């Protein structure tokens, strides 16, 4: 997160960083059996890291949870990154309490100028900012003109952008597969761009609401 401000310590409790080895993505619980990702995160087997702040430091409210299912959107395309969407099933369920709570899916597509809040522990390009803590940054939901505006072409039905067109704040590398909350739910998932925090190169995420149906029955399996 560039431009960003370390988020207060678990006030986006559905925040999980997917770890192979070490934090590679981002992502967000939905209830206590699944996660919600980006389709570009896939890996064939994942450890969801639960109730983090300092990724770096055990402070006592972590779960880490192998997963036991991951499942790349049937459509997902890299020429566009198209329905940049994945599902988690966790070998075993959260544990929900102080440090771990699941975000609600949307009840509605959010309008253009909708203020957001996306988070990550990926790339801040800042010499203050410190990714190894969870970093929040508000963001307003572009108009599709603009966004297709910026990326000619390239912005389908599954995406949004949102920040701002003129530069300096922005979601990054290693914020991946995270969380774009708004009106306390999970609106985007942090998806694709060019570069970082460049003006005119606003952040692209994958629209939830449209996925709502996909996402429900893939959960409703066991
Ligand atoms: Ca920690």
């Amino acid at each position: 997160i560039v431009g960003g401000y370390e988020c207060k310590p678990y006030s986006q409790p559905h925040q999980v960083s997917l770890n192979s080895g070490y934090h590679f993505c981002g992502g967000s619980l939905v209830n206590e059996n699944w996660v919600v990702s980006a389709a570009h995160c896939y890996k064939s087997r994942v450890e969801v890291r639960l109730g983090e702040h300092n990724i770096k430091v055990t402070e006592g409210s972590e779960q880490f949870i192998s997963s036991s299912r991951v499942i790349r959107h049937p459509n997902y395309s890299s020429y566009n990154i198209d329905n940049d969407i994945m599902l988690i099933k966790l070998s075993k369920p959260a544990t929900l309490n102080t440090y771990v709570q699941p975000v609600a899916l949307p009840t509605s597509c959010a309008p253009a100028g909708t203020m957001c809040t996306v988070s990550g522990w990926g790339n801040t390009m800042s010499s203050t900012a410190d990714s190894n803590k969870l970093q929040c940054l508000n963001i307003p939901i572009l108009s599709y003109s603009d966004c297709n505006n910026s990326y000619p072409g390239m912005i389908t039905n599954a995406m949004f952008c949102a920040g701002y067109l003129e530069g300096g704040k922005d979601s990054c590398q290693g914020d991946s597969g995270g969380p774009v909350v708004c009106n306390g739910e999970l609106q985007g998932v942090v998806s694709w761009g060019y570069g970082c925090a460049e003006p005119g190169n606003p952040g692209v995420y994958a629209k939830v609401c449209i996925f709502n149906d996909w996402l429900t029955s893939t959960m409703a399996s066991y």
